[PDB]
């Protein structure tokens, strides 16, 4: 049997994270179903998303399920499998706040950003003069907005959804995504990465074929966030 290594944060709820000690979720679901499909035995290595890409390069990890979006750089640094979830960079500030509309309402706020993610390239980007006050961090980004060290936050839409509806944090949308997001799984540009990128392609369209990925997103969302 082929060893896959499978790196994670387990805190990125529903995706990834930890209840009754026991690391589960929706990536966590996912290829543990790959691994039915493709004899993997599949060992899961938590680690902070900072480093997650860092144990790819270095070969410590075989990919990454993390929602991983598919950017510019990171097409050239690595090879990435068919898109598996769909989703937009949500801007979101604590209930009760509408001095913050949108992505444009962040000049002279301070906005956190999960470090060497999407989301902060994104927000540098979106930066032109230095307007912004961006703190990056790997934990307790949602936390310090629900508090007030932090104005906002840039994420997904997917899993501030659920942290405001099922969690119950006291957190709401800043307007509409202000950008798409295509997440695939990652890999190093070797033989095991080509080896594994094609067998997961086959699985992830066979998943998608019989409903079971739909199974997955239904579990962990309520709505199929794979259409
Ligand atoms: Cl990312
Ligand atoms: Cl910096
Ligand atoms: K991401």
């Amino acid at each position: 049997a082929t060893e896959v290594k499978v790196g994670m944060s387990g805190r990125y709820f529903p995706f990834t994270f930890v209840k009754q000690d026991e690391l589960q979720g929706f990536e966590v679901d996912v290829w543990n179903e790959i691994g039915k499909r493709n004899d993997y035995k599949v060992e899961f290595v938590t680690a902070n998303f900072s480093g997650l890409l860092g144990l790819l390069e270095t070969g410590r990890i075989d990919t990454i399920s993390n929602q991983i979006t598919i950017t510019d750089a990171r097409k050239a640094k690595y090879l990435f499998s068919d898109p598996y979830v769909i989703d937009g960079a949500q801007i979101t500030v604590r209930k009760g706040n509408e001095a913050i509309k949108g992505i444009d309402d962040l000049a002279g706020k301070t906005v956190a950003v999960n470090l060497g993610s999407n989301f902060e390239q994104l927000l540098r980007n979106h930066d032109k003069d230095g307007k912004i006050n961006i703190k990056t961090y790997d934990t307790g980004i949602e936390h310090d907005v629900a508090l007030g060290r932090a104005d906002a936050f840039v994420m997904d839409r997917l899993s501030a959804l659920e942290l405001i509806e099922k969690t119950g944090l006291p957190l709401q949308l800043a307007g509409s995504p202000f950008e798409t997001i295509e997440n695939a799984w990652p890999f190093v540009n070797n033989e095991k990465g080509q080896q594994l990128q094609g067998e997961v392609n086959k699985a992830l369209a066979a998943m998608r074929a019989d409903g079971t990925l739909s199974q997955i997103a239904l579990k962990w969302f309520g709505t199929d966030i794979s259409q």
